[PDB]
């Protein structure tokens, strides 16, 4: 009973495989009784649908009680585009987009409304920075703005188009990273700047959507995870966290899944505009404890 | 999703059903935990009488219709760490007659003997004898009493309970926005004590996370008409301000903080430590009041 | 002697009149002995140069000693463009841009290098959000990205192109606002998000430029000022009133107050200061509650 | 640009030339302020003698070649607000022999009598008797002594000097990053006291801004090999900062002296309630760059 989401509907944007935070969030929402629909980047939609229907993901879909999560629909969604007239001709003609239609944010919200009705829960678990491996001193304007469009404005647009079909008391969460607030070398390409914008937008939308729709908006600042996007260096980031955080333990995608479930549930009915660290306590440290400036183990 | 059956909690600072301590205890019991209370000795008799008379039956009532039951109600004076610290005047004070073994160290010993190791520790207690005084009119003695009762008491609770907490266990304390930004009327060095308390939450997250594998977090709550608050009408203005200026226009109930504390003290929060979680209808996010006399109605 | 900038050169990007923060920063730098060159948005360059030459600005140029500030040059600069190839044809042909050349960030840094040599001090005092009056729920992708391009990435680009000609121990400063950290109704169009990205880039560039160039990078989070930009959007008046009535220091905020704080951050007095956001706002940032709320008694 | 001639400063917590207090006092005097000092009474004799002997002549030398002179050096024990707070064993301690009128209230009265109103107030003093102990091993008595000596002392200084400060005057205190994020080894409840001190800086900025028109700010400083620091490791903290901060450079006491001069001057007339980091940019970092988890 403490977290009962039966009768509620969730839309989770940014799920293309079982290895990232988006999958873990969707799995927790389903285990708590929510109907869960997914938005998936259209070029990888076929591969994802194929891996679901083949039974290759059946282990990753397994719930504590032994049943398998089922999705209320898997919708193609490209969060770089708000409406059909924004999609350039090269994209519409791109073979990777052949045989999918209606994948702009506005069109997805219309389909969800038609197929499922009003929703209660909105998840933004997507990011893309084409110049992420470049330091900010070597990042182009185009790379920097692509990071911001894909990773920060996509959350604003999701709220603009889903907000109108969200029930009062409903909730939205996005994922961020400590680089928004403090310098993490290697998180380049204007991704740090985009995550800072995204946390600022979390607060501003908490105000705007709180007033207009009675909807809560929060962020989780997560620690490092070997997702498919991250492994495409991530190994060093995870070792650093393991060796320097208050809690000496592995960070699992389920750890963020569980924290998202809270922020998206009635337990969190007074919580809005927060950045909740889910990173084994690392955000609290003012000094590495394994620095070569200090004595060893 | 939150199953605390088999776990034991100790909630320090519960003397009635109107405060945040009671609401947290109630949420822990609804999720299956055994819950013991620590109560300031002069009001222990009154509280025990209220419980036993049935006066609190409505307040004890869960969703399923059972009433919460406590595994023990212990006298606890968080001003005193060991029996040697208790002055003769206190031992002889009539308000302490018929109660024994109420220092922090003694209570932790009794809990270990009666209940065994605990998983969950809650510090929901504060006392500022000069809280109505601005900081420019607060004496050293009043300021230090605020810090002793409200900040150091959390450190001492962790020092004495930490050794009897299971690995993976968790502690939470309660703070207020005045720790980070100026709230006129929260005086007597209570703002300073809450800043110390939030800093200690981080420091203890590191020390207790390393030493005990215990998580330590804080909730920064909004205004609530508790018995402590209504005795100081000012609490009424602070509530009105929040209602009129927060992202979520709704009443803030003690249950709202109870639900958030339940999360932080549960396995869903297994990667969360050292945080200050705002549970305040989003107010913390605002940079301007919206009902200022400087702006149009 | 405590702030002596004689022998140093500053470039101040985003000065088109005497009513904004950029002018006050330039004026303080000059009073401390720095040579000061300006970057000015090309469409308003003609009007600005005419004002300077006509004597209209002589009172605003006046220093405490009674001399008038002089600029080591006034350069057309459009901080939306990094290189000549980025400029679209409809801009090159726009009548507002007729008669000016070489105004991209890279070309301005080249001209500064050629005309003045290396610099010590860099100021970014420019922002532009075409949808600033729109709430975030009504702000388009195009307006949100223009706000970021003009107001946040422009600082990154300035450091990338001026960094190689900045002396070790040099210093850069930008201007932000509280809306980057907490919600201020009416600061819309993705400008709050752009200022958050700008403060984050201030820290990241402090690391990158501190390691590579030994250059310091800081931000000032300023209070409300009735500049030409602000009064063109009576909203700035309400924001000013709110600050006056709710801040720890009950006093008017003058552009010179930010000018003095920038002079510190850009001087050898600040040699150990980098990556900060310094509030210059009469203490308003420190407040957790308005004191003239209708929820409270008068 | 910064001209403090005609202004008067009181700098609490100067007992030698190696700490931040001295550097702030030196910068204030170079800018033309008259500077009085408050000195912990048990080291007052040694400090006065080192001044009068000429031993401090190099450290007193200004850029132009004159030596700073103080408007007076007052005994001050910031653990005590008024005479009746001082226990008998302190009054009788030989270290406090021959010194009188050293509670905060008394010093403020003497300053007003000797010098008149002041413009500038500096709090550069801390003491945590249990600083080497982790918080899980810190006693209540040790924790409260850290708070009394290091946080409340600033509140008391404003309460007693506030009434003799000119409108537009200014106060500054010194903090450290341990107030906001965990620094192992900064124990004894000193991290907690620095957090309370930063919070009090904000609350006093409001209270003293409204009542007196006085600005109140804090500098969060990096590690410095002062006498207090070398008595306690400080070498490891300094190395860490050198190897991990944006600016790879030594942090000198004059770096904080310069930043304090700014906060205490008319250039900062719109600045109040801030925590200004003067630490080579280290506060901005979210990761060490010489961690053994990463490659050399
Ligand atoms: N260490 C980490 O992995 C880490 C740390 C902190 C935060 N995060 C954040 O968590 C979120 C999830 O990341 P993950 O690493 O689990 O990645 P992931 O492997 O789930 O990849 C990111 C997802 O975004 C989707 N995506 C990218 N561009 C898209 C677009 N235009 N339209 C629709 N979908 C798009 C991708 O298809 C993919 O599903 C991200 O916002 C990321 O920044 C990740
Ligand atoms: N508006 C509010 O009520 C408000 C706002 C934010 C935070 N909080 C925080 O929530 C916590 C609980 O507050 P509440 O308002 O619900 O109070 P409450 O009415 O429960 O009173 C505080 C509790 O502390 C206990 N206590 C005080 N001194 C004690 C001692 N020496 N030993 C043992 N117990 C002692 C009291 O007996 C009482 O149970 C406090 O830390 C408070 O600062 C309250
Ligand atoms: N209340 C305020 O006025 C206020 C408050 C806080 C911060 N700020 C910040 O202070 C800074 C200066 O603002 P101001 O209000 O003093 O403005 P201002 O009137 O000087 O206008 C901003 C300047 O930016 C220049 N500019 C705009 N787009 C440009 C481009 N593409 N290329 C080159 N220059 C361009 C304009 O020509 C103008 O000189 C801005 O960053 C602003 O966001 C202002
Ligand atoms: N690494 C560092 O040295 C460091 C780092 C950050 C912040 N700080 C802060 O800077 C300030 C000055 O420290 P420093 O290391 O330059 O110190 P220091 O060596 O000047 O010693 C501290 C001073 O405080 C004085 N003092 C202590 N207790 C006193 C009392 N009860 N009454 C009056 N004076 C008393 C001492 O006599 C001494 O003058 C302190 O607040 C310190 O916490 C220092």
């Amino acid at each position: 009973f403490p977290i009962d989401l039966r009768g509620q509907t969730a839309f989770v944007a940014g799920v293309a495989d079982s290895h990232g935070y988006g999958w873990a969030i969707a799995k927790h929402l389903a285990s708590a009784g929510a109907r869960v629909a997914l938005g998936t980047w259209p070029p990888v939609l076929g591969l994802f649908q194929k891996s679901l229907q083949s039974g290759r993901l059946d282990e990753d879909r397994k719930l504590p009680d032994g049943s398998l999560i089922e999705f209320a629909g898997v919708y193609p969604l490209d969060a770089a585009f708000d409406k059909p007239e924004d999609v350039p001709q090269d994209i519409k003609d791109n073979k990777r987009y052949a045989g999918v239609d209606g994948y702009t944010i506005k069109e997805v919200a219309v389909k969800v409304k038609q197929d499922l009705g009003n929703i209660d829960i909105l998840v933004h678990s997507l990011a893309n920075g084409p110049e992420v491996t470049k330091p900010l001193l070597e990042t182009s304007r185009k790379g920097y703005l692509a990071a911001s469009s894909n990773s920060a404005y996509s959350f604003v647009s999701l709220l603009q188009h889903f907000g109108p079909i969200m029930n009062e008391g409903g909730s939205a969460v996005t994922l961020s990273y400590l680089a928004a607030e403090r310098v993490v070398p290697g998180y380049g390409g204007g991704m740090s700047s985009a995550k800072a914008a995204l946390e600022s937008d979390t607060r501003t939308l908490a105000w705007e959507a709180g007033q207009k729709y009675g909807v809560r908006v929060n962020a989780i600042s997560a620690g490092p995870l070997k997702s498919r996007a991250a492994s495409a260096f991530i190994d060093y980031a995870i070792d650093y966290s393991y060796n320097n955080a208050p809690l000496r333990r592995d960070l699992h995608s389920d750890d963020v899944g569980g924290a998202a479930l809270f922020l998206l549930s009635p337990l969190a009915r007074a919580v809005s505009g927060v950045t909740l660290y889910v990173d084994n306590g690392l955000h609290a440290m003012g000094q590495a404890v394994d620095s070569r400036s200090m004595p060893p183990l």
